[PDB]
């Protein structure tokens, strides 16, 4: 039995501070490690001790596994988290910490480069009993041996060569075949509507294995996991138990030891194939840990000591639905491109029931160009799946982030999709509803304006003097004598302004408190966003953040 | 299976803040509606977007449906909860609902106007197998039908006509018959030291139905539950199931939906009758929830989706012991008279164990006389009955509630009484120990005025200058020369002013932080209540809070 | 069933405010007495009632019975729990309580003189079967008699006469006798490191009996229990039960009532002997109720009111373990001695996980030379037993006391000793690794001096004057025209004393927020705490608070 007195934590970002959590919360000390651009970061600030790492890119920065070492042994770490992405996944690095008396909270170097190749895990996989996406390569025959080979491959089938003609029935085979420019054909299997499942498999070193329920992580935006859940809507028990098994004999196959996933993709048939197995822990984690009530990374670190898991398969539980989403400073409606700039606005969405949320930001952050622009997950549990997307949703409406563009408004649509909710789930819901998702602006109403301006006026005081404290010239009121209240503003949002002119002889209307403009359209008393930050202020309409500001007549005359 | 996006909650004060905090714990988004009067109240601000009803009366605001099911289309609602009260209980609204596409968590009208009449719901009840208390209208014979029909109610019966004469043997009934003037005579059952029992039935839309245990609603201030606790005292399990059976089949007999309660009552004898089914959810159900640790309005919610009773009968818990209080500003002894006025001080008591309070109040608010006075429910949870009442008690000496008459003063005697920890209850209780509960001032003692003083003395500071501002001349000291500390006050209090002087050689005695009064009467240190409120000082004294303020000279001379 | 409405705790400090807490968390209200010098202590503070007793001593203030009960007649208590010490052992109080209709929360007196006799108490334990250390007193042979009593005693045997000689073999037994000067001899058996494991005892009023696991308090300071935990580490399921039981037994026997413990001690052979039975509470309780989820004051109040234990012995759990640890103004480096002064500094630990510390004091506060240096209890409960560890090591780091000597440093090393994690226990293990764990100073580097200059410098602002708020010139800076940053300091740590000269052309290097120190020794940011109370600056250096001042030329030079 090894055991860490302080951990080093090989990442940055938001997983950096979420195994710092754990850590902290067995009383383990914690070591972060940074580039010169994460030198004032948060997981470098919420970490008992931080060592300075390369400069700006990962390459000579959080990739450089020498330092990384070299700083775990200086700082008194007695092991090594890596995290997702960077050093997380190969051998190399797993093995230089072995070559340094270093405990390595992964998968042992072996099976990290074993499946790190498509091939040598293909060999592997097929001996455990692990299905595979049934394939045609070495071989490439005429109008004939293709036959046989399409003929188990399932008909829905494809044809490549060396570098698409999607067959569907063996009769539409034969034009299928006399196809060869720019003879050498390959055979692979095409898959319909197919819902990305991955299990959650996790060991020990006492050669125990278990599969912690399943993960859908279906909804991709152009190949990248964007929602995620678990458990994953439709398939039941049976279906469950196959996969689990099937991602444990993977596990057992090359004698995996911490905590990494088995991804599969099953098409509506309900046959479900090997892709690739994570020999790490998973980003998604969080729904995982919702349905379970374990903290992985506790796990984690405990079988690192090399203690035995907690529980045996009968054990694993799984009651209720938990969602996850992804905020990242994309552009939604921008062929989605990593923005990277300043957090000028950056409020989470107070703690409530099954909320919970892992960031690795605050506001005044800046998103720098060199890292995953991941702000933040956010997770909602709930007890039946309504449940967790409703809150989860509620989460969205009550997160805001300004000075950058953001997924925000885009996720807030997919939760709120019918598709959605109706669980119509296969990995090209994404550019499917796309229309839905990624709509396009309307120049805002005069109902917008006003709105606005109030917001704005009420976010300007008056300037009270020193000189005379209580002077009632601080009024941002709009007096006038006899007549009604006038106040007028030159508000530019966007790249469009206009000139609010506020009148009122019926001081009601609107009034706004703390990040809240409660406003009155006869009748209606409806409350909104409306935060201001600096020179801007950030209202929400519609579902979008929108950043207002005065216009200034001098600066731009010039 | 429907689902809500948006609750509208067709009702105010403490029920409506109390549903929309359920919504909210789903995800679910809320909307308000209010008279003109209650336009800047508590439960309108709690809510995602509110709607102007009517005026004042309920009358013409919070009873008008066409308007209240027009503000639940317009705000987007897809259901409406009526809370208890109102429109909660008559299916010309619960039909209104249905024609407009709105979930109504409700029983379905037909079980409302069916239970709404004493005539037919008398029917249904018989038919179903829930006792009755034996009557016998229409027929009048003299001296010889009677004889039969008195036998069977049992003897302890009653006589009335066509618009009492308590029999108490078959020996008696003789002269009982020959009494007729200003013949025509009815023979219904009168009860003994009967205790109100009622039932937690909720059933679903897929036929199942169930009863969540009993609570006991005895200690009424002429007929209007005062207290109210689950589970009933006194009777044991059988008793239990034997009338939750009854209830559940009174339900199931008129295809009961939501939730609702079976009121019964039942004598020192332990038979039980139906005296009306509440078609709505209880007021008391907190106490039920308590002891089960169920949401009764998120299953209330959920049923109307259309989801199934999470539980079957088995499983409905019931462990420990919770006793509600109703707070309201009524008139301890001055008649119980609808008290409204201005919330000057309002005090709720801290989160602590197993308490709760449900309210629709805040400080500052006015309590309207358009509507219930009832300004909150203060529930307490124990392990034992014991518990529950000493907890709920102490909830009743940290809340304090100034500008207004206050129950508050009595509910604290009830539960401090002898009668009431023994469990001694019938629905006489209240008229019985009056005398007990409801007592007479006694001008209070120069105890009282030297801890008055003190505590006024020190919530008036002295006035610091800007010009001068550590000038010894602030202190509320009374510093005197070669003498004693000689500070003057000239206080009234209720009706009755005294010119206390303060003199200590001694700079002890009291001191005073925060809303406490720290006294020491040689060699006991005691705390109390002192919270200033404006010109005014109100100070827990021997479990009532009296208001004490200076005298005007001026003021009152003119 | 009698019922408490108010409980009078006659005792002090950090277990008054304990039992205080357990009252009140019932609605039960509490009753405090304090000597002269506690009249301003935070038990009085945390108090309904209080009541002034004696003046300083013991002797004459919280050991004055008639007192504490004429206090508790007078503030209206129905009850009185002694706590630990003072008056909780002796039947005369305890019977003078009964002579007053008072309850006490302890064991009736019967037992309480019985078990305060080695010699009768000596008697019942036989009596019920639990084994004692064989002995043999009275008689006093020679070279034959005692080879048969020693034989049974067990081989590693004492020998004494009537006012030490290890015997080891029966062999050695020969020259071990002919030895008398100053015949008469005792033959006591001797113990092979032995294990201090007591069984927390507490039974009812209705003969129910039950011991809720075993606590081990083996780290002793020159007699004193230091640490605790429970469970005991090393022994099984059956050496519990048999413990247990045993206890049990010992309980049954007089007749116990309330909480209690029985004080065993197991040598290294398994063989565990009655050593005394506490007819009190037992002060290290928290680790038992950490293990068990049980409030043994509630539990103290319930038989009290006599109300029947809860539980069956097959539902007493123990999942988990937890150590306490005992905070003191003791010298650890210092023969360990009563260092009675004033609290500039004190900074408990955060809330967190496992987290518990039942303390009796506050900054500010004095620690009188009259009672037990104790200032608080800290408890931390984790899975297995590191977790425990390494959560109360993280409880230790968290927590800093200045203006006395503290027994912290200690502690912080006897949880990080690898001696202590390896569970080598046994009741000389203070004693053993007492050069470990007593080191002795090392004169602080340079590399001290720089951070505590910095530290200082930075708890110093500049003083901004109203004439000119602004005022570049209140940099702490060391702002300098064309060199660099200048900056000099006189400090003056313990009783030497550093002339400090900041430089830096690199504004960098060291920061402060709030209490911690945030220093860059190039590539490593590490964080101390810094605290500054008044005119001194509290650094904590290498596990140990360093009190850090500046040099005054003029109040030394006189």
């Amino acid at each position: 039995y090894r055991s860490i007195q302080r951990l080093l934590v090989a990442n940055r970002g938001e997983i950096a501070c979420r195994v710092m959590r754990s850590a902290r919360a067995l009383g383990i000390g914690s070591v972060a490690v940074h580039s010169d651009i994460d030198r004032h970061a948060r997981h470098v600030a919420e970490a008992d001790i931080a060592v300075d790492l390369g400069g700006a890119k990962p390459a000579d920065s959080y990739l450089r596994g020498d330092r990384i070492i070299a700083a775990a042994l200086a700082s008194g770490a007695q092991a090594i988290h890596p995290g997702y992405g960077f050093l997380s996944e190969n051998a190399d690095f797993a093995r230089a910490c072995e070559e340094a008396g270093l405990l390595f909270l992964g998968p042992p170097a072996a099976a990290i480069d074993a499946m790190g190749s498509k091939s040598a895990a293909k060999a592997l996989m097929e001996e455990a009993g692990v299905p595979l996406v049934p394939g045609y390569h070495g071989e490439a025959q005429d109008l004939e041996t293709f036959r046989r080979e399409a003929g188990r491959i399932g008909y829905p089938v494809l044809l490549k060569a060396a570098a698409m003609k999607v067959v569907e029935r063996e009769a539409e085979l034969a034009e299928a075949l006399s196809s060869a420019q720019r003879a050498r054909m390959l055979v692979e299997k095409y898959l319909l509507k197919p819902r990305h499942v991955e299990i959650q498999v996790f060991a020990d070193r006492h050669g125990h294995c278990l599969y912690l329920n399943e993960r859908d992580c279906s909804i991709q935006r152009r190949h990248q996991k964007v929602v995620e859940e678990a458990p994953a809507p439709g398939l039941g028990a049976e279906l469950r138990r196959a996969m689990g098994e099937a991602a444990v004999r993977a596990a057992q196959a090359i004698g995996y030891v911490g905590a990494g996933t088995v991804e599969f993709l099953l098409d509506e048939r309900g046959q479900f194939f090997f892709m690739e197995m994570n020999t790490r822990l998973q980003v998604e984690h969080p729904v995982t840990e919702a349905i379970t009530g374990l903290d992985l990374v506790a796990w984690q670190i405990r079988v690192a000591r090399g203690e035995a898991l907690p529980l045996t398969q009968e054990q694993v539980p799984l009651n209720g639905h938990a969602i996850e989403v992804r905020l990242y400073a994309e552009d939604p409606e921008g062929d989605f491109l990593p923005a990277s700039g300043r957090l000028m606005l950056y409020r989470e969405a107070a703690a409530g029931p099954g909320r919970r949320v892992d960031s690795g930001v605050r506001e005044g952050d800046e998103v720098s160009p060199f890292y995953d622009p991941m702000l933040a997950k956010l997770i909602a549990w709930g007890e039946t799946r309504e449940e967790a997307r409703q809150r989860l949703l509620a989460m969205l409406a009550e997160t805001s982030v300004g000075g950058l563009r953001t997924n925000l408004a885009f996720l807030r649509r997919i939760l709120g999709h019918p598709a959605f909710a109706a669980a119509e789930l296969d990995t090209g819901f994404i550019a499917r509803h796309q229309d839905d998702l990624l709509p396009a602006p309307q120049a805002l109403p005069e109902h917008f304006w006003q709105a606005a301006a109030e917001a704005w006026l009420q976010s300007e005081p008056g300037h009270r003097r020193d000189d005379d404290p209580h002077s009632p010239w601080s009024r941002n009121d709009g007096w006038r004598s006899a007549l009604a209240r006038e106040s007028d503003l030159m508000l530019r949002c966007r790249d469009e302004r206009r000139c609010v002119r506020l009148r009122h002889a019926s001081p009601s209307q609107y009034r706004l408190d703390g990040d809240d403009l409660v406003s009155r359209v006869d009748g209606v008393t409806r409350r909104s966003a409306a935060l201001r930050r600096g020179r801007q202020l950030f209202l929400e309409w519609e579902g979008e953040l929108l950043a207002i500001e005065a216009v200034d007549p001098i600066a731009e005359a010039e």
